[PDB]
Protein backbone atom coordinates (compact mmCIF):
# COMPACT_ATOMS: atom_id res chain seq x y z
CA UNK A 1 0.00 0.00 0.00
CA UNK A 2 1.42 3.58 -1.07
CA UNK A 3 -0.39 5.47 1.92
CA UNK A 4 0.82 2.76 4.85
CA UNK A 5 4.11 3.45 3.18
CA UNK A 6 4.13 6.91 4.20
CA UNK A 7 2.44 6.31 7.22
CA UNK A 8 5.08 4.09 7.78
CA UNK A 9 7.82 7.16 7.07
CA UNK A 10 6.18 8.76 9.74
CA UNK A 11 6.23 5.95 11.95
CA UNK A 12 9.77 5.72 11.96
CA UNK A 13 10.58 9.79 12.42
CA UNK A 14 8.61 9.23 15.28
CA UNK A 15 10.81 5.88 16.85
CA UNK A 16 13.82 7.41 14.84
CA UNK A 17 13.90 10.80 14.06
CA UNK A 18 15.72 13.17 16.01
CA UNK A 19 14.93 17.00 17.18
CA UNK A 20 16.05 19.46 14.75
CA UNK A 21 15.13 22.96 14.71
CA UNK A 22 14.04 25.09 11.53
CA UNK A 23 14.98 28.35 9.90
CA UNK A 24 12.99 29.70 12.53
CA UNK A 25 13.41 27.65 15.31
CA UNK A 26 10.62 25.98 15.50
CA UNK A 27 11.47 22.03 16.53
CA UNK A 28 10.54 18.82 14.19
CA UNK A 29 11.41 15.37 14.44
CA UNK A 30 13.97 14.76 11.88
CA UNK A 31 15.18 11.77 9.55
CA UNK A 32 17.58 12.37 6.46
CA UNK A 33 17.02 10.56 3.59
CA UNK A 34 13.92 8.27 3.18
CA UNK A 35 12.31 6.84 0.37
CA UNK A 36 8.56 6.33 -1.06
CA UNK A 37 6.82 4.35 -3.78
CA UNK A 38 3.87 5.15 -4.71
CA UNK A 39 2.10 3.21 -7.63
CA UNK A 40 1.11 5.22 -10.23
CA UNK A 41 -1.11 1.91 -11.96
CA UNK A 42 -5.45 3.10 -11.80
CA UNK A 43 -4.84 5.18 -8.95
CA UNK A 44 -3.72 8.31 -8.10
CA UNK A 45 -1.65 9.16 -4.21
CA UNK A 46 -3.89 11.64 -3.00
CA UNK A 47 -3.42 10.49 0.61
CA UNK A 48 -6.54 9.60 2.33
CA UNK A 49 -5.69 9.83 6.23
CA UNK A 50 -6.00 13.44 5.64
CA UNK A 51 -7.03 15.61 3.23
CA UNK A 52 -5.02 16.97 -0.02
CA UNK A 53 -5.51 20.70 -0.73
CA UNK A 54 -6.05 19.27 -4.72
CA UNK A 55 -6.99 22.33 -6.46
CA UNK A 56 -3.51 24.01 -5.11
CA UNK A 57 -1.69 20.69 -6.36
CA UNK A 58 -3.53 21.40 -9.95
CA UNK A 59 -3.28 24.78 -10.34
CA UNK A 60 0.13 25.15 -8.87
CA UNK A 61 1.76 22.74 -11.59
CA UNK A 62 -0.13 24.52 -14.35
CA UNK A 63 0.65 27.82 -12.55
CA UNK A 64 4.69 26.14 -12.99
CA UNK A 65 4.40 24.65 -16.64
CA UNK A 66 3.16 27.40 -17.71
CA UNK A 67 6.61 29.12 -16.67
CA UNK A 68 5.14 32.06 -14.24
CA UNK A 69 6.94 33.26 -11.36
CA UNK A 70 4.31 35.63 -10.50
CA UNK A 71 2.07 34.41 -7.34
CA UNK A 72 -0.36 36.52 -8.23
CA UNK A 73 -1.26 34.31 -11.16
CA UNK A 74 -1.99 31.63 -8.99
CA UNK A 75 -3.36 33.49 -6.38
CA UNK A 76 -5.93 34.37 -8.99
CA UNK A 77 -6.81 31.12 -9.26
CA UNK A 78 -8.29 30.64 -5.89
CA UNK A 79 -4.48 29.59 -4.45
CA UNK A 80 -2.80 31.33 -2.02
CA UNK A 81 -0.23 29.10 -1.44
CA UNK A 82 2.79 30.92 -2.79
CA UNK A 83 1.01 34.49 -1.92
CA UNK A 84 2.94 34.68 1.25
CA UNK A 85 6.43 34.02 -0.09
CA UNK A 86 5.67 37.21 -2.76
CA UNK A 87 3.79 39.83 -0.42
CA UNK A 88 5.81 42.96 0.04
CA UNK A 89 6.66 42.50 3.84
CA UNK A 90 9.00 39.09 2.79
CA UNK A 91 10.04 40.55 -0.44
CA UNK A 92 11.64 43.40 1.44
CA UNK A 93 13.02 40.83 4.30
CA UNK A 94 15.28 39.34 1.61
CA UNK A 95 16.16 42.89 -0.14
CA UNK A 96 13.89 42.74 -2.62
CA UNK A 97 12.65 46.18 -2.19
CA UNK A 98 12.60 47.13 -6.17
CA UNK A 99 10.53 44.00 -6.93
CA UNK A 100 6.68 44.44 -7.33
CA UNK A 101 4.23 42.09 -5.23
CA UNK A 102 4.30 38.92 -6.07
CA UNK A 103 7.46 38.55 -7.95
CA UNK A 104 8.84 34.99 -6.20
CA UNK A 105 12.08 35.23 -8.46
CA UNK A 106 13.31 32.60 -10.50
CA UNK A 107 11.33 29.56 -8.93
CA UNK A 108 10.06 26.12 -10.63
CA UNK A 109 8.54 27.82 -13.44
CA UNK A 110 11.56 30.02 -14.94
CA UNK A 111 13.95 27.09 -14.11
CA UNK A 112 11.71 24.39 -15.63
CA UNK A 113 11.03 26.45 -18.50
CA UNK A 114 14.68 28.99 -19.07
CA UNK A 115 16.87 27.17 -17.10
CA UNK A 116 20.07 29.48 -17.60
CA UNK A 117 18.36 32.14 -18.61
CA UNK A 118 18.84 35.76 -17.50
CA UNK A 119 15.83 36.43 -14.83
CA UNK A 120 14.66 39.71 -14.83
CA UNK A 121 11.46 40.25 -13.39
CA UNK A 122 8.06 38.32 -13.84
CA UNK A 123 6.87 39.98 -16.39
CA UNK A 124 9.83 39.72 -18.50
CA UNK A 125 9.38 37.57 -21.87
CA UNK A 126 11.96 34.43 -21.66
CA UNK A 127 10.66 33.25 -24.97
CA UNK A 128 13.75 31.06 -26.32
CA UNK A 129 15.90 31.84 -23.29
CA UNK A 130 17.71 29.00 -21.20
CA UNK A 131 16.73 25.89 -21.14
CA UNK A 132 13.43 24.30 -21.43
CA UNK A 133 14.12 21.25 -19.32
CA UNK A 134 10.27 20.15 -19.27
CA UNK A 135 9.64 19.87 -22.83
CA UNK A 136 13.45 18.23 -23.39
CA UNK A 137 11.97 15.36 -20.83
CA UNK A 138 8.79 15.03 -23.00
CA UNK A 139 11.06 15.09 -26.01
CA UNK A 140 13.33 12.46 -24.92
CA UNK A 141 10.96 10.32 -23.38
CA UNK A 142 9.16 10.37 -26.90
CA UNK A 143 12.54 9.44 -29.03
CA UNK A 144 14.87 7.98 -26.37
CA UNK A 145 12.71 6.52 -23.51
CA UNK A 146 15.63 4.65 -22.43
CA UNK A 147 17.18 7.92 -21.56
CA UNK A 148 18.99 7.59 -17.71
CA UNK A 149 19.18 11.68 -17.86
CA UNK A 150 15.28 12.27 -18.18
CA UNK A 151 15.97 15.65 -15.61
CA UNK A 152 14.33 18.40 -14.67
CA UNK A 153 16.37 20.01 -12.14
CA UNK A 154 14.87 23.21 -10.41
CA UNK A 155 18.04 23.34 -8.38
CA UNK A 156 20.25 26.56 -9.50
CA UNK A 157 22.77 27.99 -6.94
CA UNK A 158 23.06 30.88 -9.22
CA UNK A 159 19.39 31.88 -9.08
CA UNK A 160 18.98 30.66 -5.32
CA UNK A 161 19.26 33.96 -3.80
CA UNK A 162 16.99 35.75 -6.27
CA UNK A 163 13.95 33.23 -5.26
CA UNK A 164 11.73 33.78 -2.93
CA UNK A 165 12.00 30.96 -0.99
CA UNK A 166 14.88 27.71 -1.95
CA UNK A 167 13.05 25.08 -4.03
CA UNK A 168 12.40 22.07 -1.80
CA UNK A 169 12.02 20.05 -4.98
CA UNK A 170 15.41 20.40 -5.99
CA UNK A 171 15.29 17.88 -9.27
CA UNK A 172 13.23 14.68 -10.71
CA UNK A 173 14.00 12.32 -13.18
CA UNK A 174 11.41 10.39 -15.61
CA UNK A 175 12.09 6.91 -16.16
CA UNK A 176 10.69 4.43 -19.13
CA UNK A 177 9.96 1.40 -19.36
CA UNK A 178 7.79 -1.60 -20.65
CA UNK A 179 5.56 1.64 -21.59
CA UNK A 180 5.53 3.25 -18.12
CA UNK A 181 6.63 6.40 -17.22
CA UNK A 182 8.05 6.49 -13.63
CA UNK A 183 8.90 9.76 -12.08
CA UNK A 184 11.45 9.84 -8.98
CA UNK A 185 11.46 13.29 -6.97
CA UNK A 186 14.40 14.38 -4.74
CA UNK A 187 12.73 16.78 -2.11
CA UNK A 188 15.84 17.92 -0.09
CA UNK A 189 13.21 19.02 2.86
CA UNK A 190 9.66 17.76 3.67
CA UNK A 191 7.31 18.52 6.35
CA UNK A 192 5.67 15.08 6.79
CA UNK A 193 2.78 16.08 8.05
CA UNK A 194 1.51 19.42 5.82
CA UNK A 195 3.94 19.45 2.54
CA UNK A 196 4.63 15.96 1.72
CA UNK A 197 1.14 15.08 0.89
CA UNK A 198 1.01 17.84 -1.19
CA UNK A 199 4.36 17.17 -2.63
CA UNK A 200 3.88 13.29 -3.94
CA UNK A 201 0.55 14.11 -5.45
CA UNK A 202 1.94 17.54 -7.55
CA UNK A 203 4.82 14.74 -9.02
CA UNK A 204 2.04 12.31 -9.22
CA UNK A 205 0.11 14.54 -11.10
CA UNK A 206 3.29 15.78 -13.40
CA UNK A 207 4.01 12.17 -14.65
CA UNK A 208 0.26 11.72 -15.11
CA UNK A 209 0.27 14.73 -17.54
CA UNK A 210 3.64 13.69 -19.46
CA UNK A 211 2.45 10.02 -19.52
CA UNK A 212 -0.72 11.34 -21.13
CA UNK A 213 1.17 13.65 -23.85
CA UNK A 214 3.47 10.69 -24.19
CA UNK A 215 1.14 8.18 -25.02
CA UNK A 216 2.62 6.26 -21.96
CA UNK A 217 1.19 4.05 -18.51
CA UNK A 218 1.79 6.48 -15.37
CA UNK A 219 3.84 3.81 -13.86
CA UNK A 220 6.09 4.51 -10.03
CA UNK A 221 6.44 7.66 -8.09
CA UNK A 222 9.49 7.85 -6.13
CA UNK A 223 9.74 10.38 -3.23
CA UNK A 224 13.10 10.54 -2.34
CA UNK A 225 13.57 12.99 0.79
CA UNK A 226 16.48 14.81 2.39
CA UNK A 227 15.19 15.95 5.63
CA UNK A 228 11.87 14.16 6.40
CA UNK A 229 10.75 15.93 9.54
CA UNK A 230 7.34 16.11 11.32
CA UNK A 231 6.68 19.39 13.29
CA UNK A 232 6.76 18.42 17.33
CA UNK A 233 3.30 19.93 17.35
CA UNK A 234 2.31 17.17 15.01
CA UNK A 235 3.41 14.73 17.17
CA UNK A 236 0.18 13.65 18.55
CA UNK A 237 -2.09 14.83 15.96
CA UNK A 238 -0.35 12.73 13.65
CA UNK A 239 -0.16 9.59 16.27
CA UNK A 240 -4.15 9.83 15.31
CA UNK A 241 -4.14 9.98 12.06
CA UNK A 242 -1.71 7.22 12.11
CA UNK A 243 -4.59 5.66 13.72
CA UNK A 244 -7.02 5.95 10.46
CA UNK A 245 -6.56 3.17 8.36
CA UNK A 246 -6.26 4.68 4.69
CA UNK A 247 -8.67 4.21 2.45
CA UNK A 248 -8.79 3.33 -1.35
CA UNK A 249 -6.63 6.33 -3.81
CA UNK A 250 -8.75 8.38 -5.70
CA UNK A 251 -8.46 8.08 -9.68
CA UNK A 252 -7.15 11.00 -12.13
CA UNK A 253 -9.49 11.39 -15.23
CA UNK A 254 -8.08 13.18 -17.70
CA UNK A 255 -11.56 14.45 -19.61
CA UNK A 256 -9.61 15.21 -22.88
CA UNK A 257 -6.38 14.27 -25.33
CA UNK A 258 -3.63 16.61 -24.98
CA UNK A 259 -1.11 16.75 -27.32
CA UNK A 260 1.23 19.18 -25.89
CA UNK A 261 2.11 19.93 -21.91
CA UNK A 262 1.43 23.71 -22.46
CA UNK A 263 -2.92 22.54 -23.19
CA UNK A 264 -3.27 21.31 -20.22
CA UNK A 265 -6.16 23.20 -18.05
CA UNK A 266 -7.64 22.72 -14.48
CA UNK A 267 -10.70 21.68 -16.63
CA UNK A 268 -9.00 18.87 -18.28
CA UNK A 269 -8.74 16.62 -14.33
CA UNK A 270 -11.28 15.03 -12.21
CA UNK A 271 -9.93 13.84 -9.15
CA UNK A 272 -12.40 10.84 -8.84
CA UNK A 273 -13.91 8.53 -5.51
CA UNK A 274 -11.51 10.62 -3.17
CA UNK A 275 -12.71 10.04 0.10
CA UNK A 276 -10.14 11.50 2.83
CA UNK A 277 -10.51 10.57 7.06
CA UNK A 278 -12.69 13.77 8.18
CA UNK A 279 -9.95 16.86 9.49
CA UNK A 280 -7.94 16.26 12.74
CA UNK B 1 24.41 1.08 6.81
CA UNK B 2 25.92 -1.75 6.04
CA UNK B 3 27.09 -3.59 2.70
CA UNK B 4 23.80 -6.32 3.38
CA UNK B 5 21.65 -3.05 2.43
CA UNK B 6 23.82 -3.25 -1.10
CA UNK B 7 23.56 -6.50 -1.65
CA UNK B 8 19.92 -6.04 -1.04
CA UNK B 9 19.53 -3.56 -3.53
CA UNK B 10 21.16 -6.30 -6.16
CA UNK B 11 19.23 -9.20 -4.67
CA UNK B 12 16.05 -7.16 -5.72
CA UNK B 13 17.25 -5.80 -9.14
CA UNK B 14 18.11 -9.47 -9.74
CA UNK B 15 14.52 -10.30 -8.16
CA UNK B 16 11.99 -7.08 -9.94
CA UNK B 17 14.48 -5.79 -12.36
CA UNK B 18 13.17 -5.48 -15.92
CA UNK B 19 15.23 -5.42 -19.42
CA UNK B 20 15.74 -2.04 -20.05
CA UNK B 21 18.78 -1.52 -22.55
CA UNK B 22 21.49 1.96 -22.01
CA UNK B 23 22.65 3.93 -25.02
CA UNK B 24 24.39 1.68 -26.45
CA UNK B 25 21.35 -1.10 -26.76
CA UNK B 26 23.44 -3.43 -24.54
CA UNK B 27 20.43 -5.03 -21.78
CA UNK B 28 20.33 -4.50 -18.30
CA UNK B 29 18.06 -5.31 -15.42
CA UNK B 30 16.63 -2.58 -14.22
CA UNK B 31 14.85 -0.58 -11.13
CA UNK B 32 14.02 2.93 -11.02
CA UNK B 33 14.34 4.58 -7.66
CA UNK B 34 16.53 2.41 -4.53
CA UNK B 35 17.48 4.04 -1.81
CA UNK B 36 20.45 2.44 1.15
CA UNK B 37 22.22 4.23 4.08
CA UNK B 38 25.57 3.81 4.95
CA UNK B 39 26.58 4.36 8.36
CA UNK B 40 30.05 6.25 8.31
CA UNK B 41 30.31 5.94 12.48
CA UNK B 42 33.83 4.47 13.09
CA UNK B 43 33.83 2.61 9.99
CA UNK B 44 33.91 3.64 6.15
CA UNK B 45 31.54 1.92 3.74
CA UNK B 46 34.21 0.55 0.98
CA UNK B 47 32.58 -2.63 0.03
CA UNK B 48 33.93 -6.10 0.88
CA UNK B 49 32.28 -7.94 -1.31
CA UNK B 50 34.62 -6.87 -4.46
CA UNK B 51 37.63 -4.89 -3.80
CA UNK B 52 36.67 -1.24 -4.77
CA UNK B 53 39.73 1.35 -6.40
CA UNK B 54 40.11 3.13 -3.44
CA UNK B 55 42.96 5.08 -5.23
CA UNK B 56 41.10 5.94 -7.94
CA UNK B 57 38.09 7.03 -5.48
CA UNK B 58 40.47 9.30 -3.77
CA UNK B 59 42.48 10.54 -6.83
CA UNK B 60 39.32 11.23 -8.60
CA UNK B 61 37.73 13.07 -5.66
CA UNK B 62 41.05 15.22 -5.02
CA UNK B 63 40.70 16.22 -8.76
CA UNK B 64 36.90 17.39 -8.46
CA UNK B 65 38.05 19.47 -5.42
CA UNK B 66 40.97 21.16 -7.12
CA UNK B 67 38.20 21.30 -9.76
CA UNK B 68 40.13 19.99 -12.06
CA UNK B 69 38.34 19.37 -15.84
CA UNK B 70 41.66 17.97 -17.06
CA UNK B 71 41.66 14.32 -17.43
CA UNK B 72 45.39 14.19 -17.39
CA UNK B 73 45.70 16.26 -14.06
CA UNK B 74 44.18 12.85 -12.66
CA UNK B 75 45.80 10.39 -15.27
CA UNK B 76 49.26 11.31 -13.82
CA UNK B 77 48.13 10.20 -10.88
CA UNK B 78 48.04 6.68 -12.14
CA UNK B 79 44.15 7.00 -12.24
CA UNK B 80 42.81 6.54 -15.93
CA UNK B 81 39.22 6.26 -15.54
CA UNK B 82 38.26 9.76 -17.36
CA UNK B 83 41.35 9.32 -19.91
CA UNK B 84 38.71 7.93 -22.67
CA UNK B 85 36.87 10.53 -22.38
CA UNK B 86 39.18 13.13 -23.07
CA UNK B 87 40.75 11.33 -25.05
CA UNK B 88 41.67 13.42 -29.18
CA UNK B 89 39.19 11.04 -30.88
CA UNK B 90 36.73 11.25 -28.65
CA UNK B 91 36.68 15.22 -27.96
CA UNK B 92 36.53 15.19 -31.63
CA UNK B 93 33.44 12.41 -32.01
CA UNK B 94 31.37 14.99 -29.90
CA UNK B 95 32.71 17.89 -31.67
CA UNK B 96 34.91 19.26 -29.62
CA UNK B 97 37.90 19.76 -32.17
CA UNK B 98 39.04 22.83 -30.65
CA UNK B 99 39.92 20.84 -27.15
CA UNK B 100 43.33 19.76 -25.91
CA UNK B 101 43.65 16.04 -24.86
CA UNK B 102 41.79 15.88 -21.54
CA UNK B 103 39.54 18.60 -21.67
CA UNK B 104 36.47 17.50 -20.24
CA UNK B 105 34.55 20.18 -20.39
CA UNK B 106 32.40 21.54 -17.62
CA UNK B 107 32.40 18.61 -15.53
CA UNK B 108 32.50 17.59 -11.65
CA UNK B 109 35.22 19.71 -10.23
CA UNK B 110 33.40 23.07 -12.14
CA UNK B 111 30.37 22.33 -11.68
CA UNK B 112 31.27 22.02 -8.10
CA UNK B 113 33.61 24.93 -8.02
CA UNK B 114 32.65 27.40 -10.41
CA UNK B 115 28.98 26.63 -10.86
CA UNK B 116 27.33 28.79 -13.43
CA UNK B 117 30.69 29.86 -14.82
CA UNK B 118 30.97 30.49 -18.63
CA UNK B 119 33.40 27.25 -19.50
CA UNK B 120 36.20 28.15 -21.98
CA UNK B 121 39.16 25.15 -21.72
CA UNK B 122 40.26 23.27 -19.23
CA UNK B 123 43.11 25.80 -18.95
CA UNK B 124 41.39 28.59 -18.46
CA UNK B 125 41.47 30.38 -14.51
CA UNK B 126 38.12 30.10 -12.88
CA UNK B 127 39.26 32.24 -10.10
CA UNK B 128 35.95 33.89 -8.02
CA UNK B 129 33.85 32.68 -10.71
CA UNK B 130 30.71 31.26 -10.56
CA UNK B 131 29.07 29.46 -7.15
CA UNK B 132 31.52 27.32 -5.62
CA UNK B 133 29.17 25.31 -4.18
CA UNK B 134 31.90 22.94 -1.74
CA UNK B 135 32.85 25.99 0.19
CA UNK B 136 29.17 27.05 0.44
CA UNK B 137 28.30 24.12 1.84
CA UNK B 138 31.31 23.80 4.55
CA UNK B 139 30.38 27.57 5.25
CA UNK B 140 26.84 26.68 5.54
CA UNK B 141 27.70 23.40 7.75
CA UNK B 142 30.13 25.65 10.11
CA UNK B 143 27.25 28.46 10.62
CA UNK B 144 24.19 26.82 10.08
CA UNK B 145 23.78 23.16 10.72
CA UNK B 146 19.96 23.37 10.55
CA UNK B 147 20.19 24.50 7.33
CA UNK B 148 17.72 21.92 5.10
CA UNK B 149 19.42 23.34 1.80
CA UNK B 150 23.33 22.10 2.24
CA UNK B 151 23.44 21.13 -1.40
CA UNK B 152 25.82 20.91 -4.18
CA UNK B 153 24.70 20.10 -7.65
CA UNK B 154 26.20 19.06 -10.98
CA UNK B 155 23.04 18.80 -13.23
CA UNK B 156 23.75 21.80 -15.08
CA UNK B 157 21.30 21.79 -17.75
CA UNK B 158 23.20 24.49 -19.49
CA UNK B 159 26.50 23.37 -19.78
CA UNK B 160 25.11 20.06 -20.34
CA UNK B 161 26.15 20.06 -24.31
CA UNK B 162 30.21 21.07 -23.19
CA UNK B 163 30.39 18.28 -21.12
CA UNK B 164 32.13 14.90 -22.10
CA UNK B 165 29.39 13.02 -20.01
CA UNK B 166 26.33 14.06 -18.38
CA UNK B 167 27.12 14.05 -14.59
CA UNK B 168 26.03 10.81 -12.85
CA UNK B 169 25.99 11.87 -9.48
CA UNK B 170 23.70 14.83 -10.19
CA UNK B 171 23.79 15.96 -6.76
CA UNK B 172 24.28 15.50 -2.64
CA UNK B 173 22.82 16.76 0.04
CA UNK B 174 24.50 17.50 3.42
CA UNK B 175 22.33 17.18 6.83
CA UNK B 176 23.99 18.09 10.38
CA UNK B 177 21.97 17.22 14.10
CA UNK B 178 23.84 16.21 17.02
CA UNK B 179 27.30 16.48 15.70
CA UNK B 180 26.92 14.25 13.25
CA UNK B 181 27.30 14.92 9.32
CA UNK B 182 25.41 13.26 7.14
CA UNK B 183 25.46 12.97 3.07
CA UNK B 184 22.82 11.89 0.68
CA UNK B 185 23.96 11.70 -3.70
CA UNK B 186 21.10 11.53 -5.69
CA UNK B 187 22.86 9.28 -8.45
CA UNK B 188 20.68 9.09 -11.77
CA UNK B 189 22.56 6.28 -13.05
CA UNK B 190 24.27 3.37 -11.15
CA UNK B 191 25.83 0.29 -12.78
CA UNK B 192 25.48 -1.68 -9.70
CA UNK B 193 28.51 -3.81 -10.02
CA UNK B 194 30.97 -1.68 -11.16
CA UNK B 195 30.25 2.35 -10.91
CA UNK B 196 28.10 2.26 -7.42
CA UNK B 197 30.77 0.77 -4.95
CA UNK B 198 32.71 3.25 -6.32
CA UNK B 199 29.99 5.77 -6.13
CA UNK B 200 29.22 4.90 -2.44
CA UNK B 201 32.64 5.30 -1.39
CA UNK B 202 33.56 8.62 -3.24
CA UNK B 203 30.67 10.44 -1.19
CA UNK B 204 31.57 8.86 2.19
CA UNK B 205 34.99 9.60 1.43
CA UNK B 206 33.96 13.43 0.70
CA UNK B 207 31.43 13.38 3.42
CA UNK B 208 34.44 12.59 5.89
CA UNK B 209 36.91 14.99 4.47
CA UNK B 210 33.97 18.06 4.99
CA UNK B 211 33.31 16.58 8.24
CA UNK B 212 37.06 17.00 9.07
CA UNK B 213 37.00 20.21 7.83
CA UNK B 214 33.95 20.95 10.04
CA UNK B 215 34.88 19.40 13.13
CA UNK B 216 31.99 16.87 12.91
CA UNK B 217 31.69 13.49 13.03
CA UNK B 218 30.72 11.39 9.61
CA UNK B 219 27.11 10.04 10.70
CA UNK B 220 25.17 8.47 7.09
CA UNK B 221 25.77 8.48 4.10
CA UNK B 222 22.40 7.69 2.06
CA UNK B 223 22.59 6.71 -1.45
CA UNK B 224 19.93 7.27 -3.80
CA UNK B 225 19.61 6.12 -7.42
CA UNK B 226 17.33 6.94 -10.31
CA UNK B 227 17.85 4.06 -12.55
CA UNK B 228 19.85 1.64 -10.82
CA UNK B 229 21.00 -1.54 -12.96
CA UNK B 230 23.11 -5.00 -13.34
CA UNK B 231 24.35 -5.40 -16.71
CA UNK B 232 23.56 -8.84 -18.24
CA UNK B 233 26.68 -10.11 -18.39
CA UNK B 234 27.12 -9.19 -14.66
CA UNK B 235 23.90 -11.71 -13.06
CA UNK B 236 26.10 -14.49 -12.64
CA UNK B 237 28.78 -12.60 -11.28
CA UNK B 238 26.82 -10.77 -8.63
CA UNK B 239 24.79 -13.54 -7.83
CA UNK B 240 27.86 -15.09 -6.90
CA UNK B 241 28.89 -11.77 -4.90
CA UNK B 242 25.61 -11.84 -3.21
CA UNK B 243 26.91 -15.29 -1.84
CA UNK B 244 29.70 -13.80 -0.23
CA UNK B 245 30.08 -13.15 3.62
CA UNK B 246 30.16 -9.52 3.97
CA UNK B 247 33.01 -8.21 5.90
CA UNK B 248 32.97 -5.27 8.24
CA UNK B 249 34.11 -2.41 6.65
CA UNK B 250 37.54 -1.12 6.66
CA UNK B 251 38.55 2.11 8.81
CA UNK B 252 39.48 5.41 7.39
CA UNK B 253 42.18 7.15 8.92
CA UNK B 254 42.44 11.34 8.01
CA UNK B 255 46.13 11.45 9.24
CA UNK B 256 46.60 15.29 9.68
CA UNK B 257 44.14 18.29 10.69
CA UNK B 258 43.14 20.03 7.68
CA UNK B 259 41.86 23.43 7.73
CA UNK B 260 40.78 23.93 4.11
CA UNK B 261 39.24 21.37 2.19
CA UNK B 262 41.65 22.67 -0.94
CA UNK B 263 44.25 21.37 1.51
CA UNK B 264 44.00 17.78 1.33
CA UNK B 265 45.90 15.32 -0.44
CA UNK B 266 46.37 11.75 -1.47
CA UNK B 267 48.97 10.93 1.33
CA UNK B 268 46.56 12.49 3.72
CA UNK B 269 44.14 9.22 3.93
CA UNK B 270 44.53 5.75 5.04
CA UNK B 271 41.80 3.01 4.38
CA UNK B 272 42.40 0.83 7.74
CA UNK B 273 41.78 -2.94 8.06
CA UNK B 274 40.24 -3.30 3.99
CA UNK B 275 39.89 -7.16 3.52
CA UNK B 276 37.28 -7.60 0.52
CA UNK B 277 36.78 -11.22 -1.36
CA UNK B 278 39.22 -11.38 -3.78
CA UNK B 279 38.21 -10.94 -7.27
Amino acid sequence: GSELQYLGQIQHILRCGVRKDDRTGTGTLSVFGMQARYSLRDEFPLLTTKRVFWKGVLEELLWFIKGSTNAKELSSKGVKIWDANGSRDFLDSLGFSTREEGDLGPVYGFQWRHFGAEYRDMESDYSGQGVDQLQRVIDTIKTNPDDRRIIMCAWNPRDLPLMALPPCHALCQFYVVNSELSCQLYQRSGDMGLGVPFNIASYALLTYMIAHITGLKPGDFIHTLGDAHIYLNHIEPLKIQLQREPRPFPKLRILRKVEKIDDFKAEDFQIEGYNPHPTI
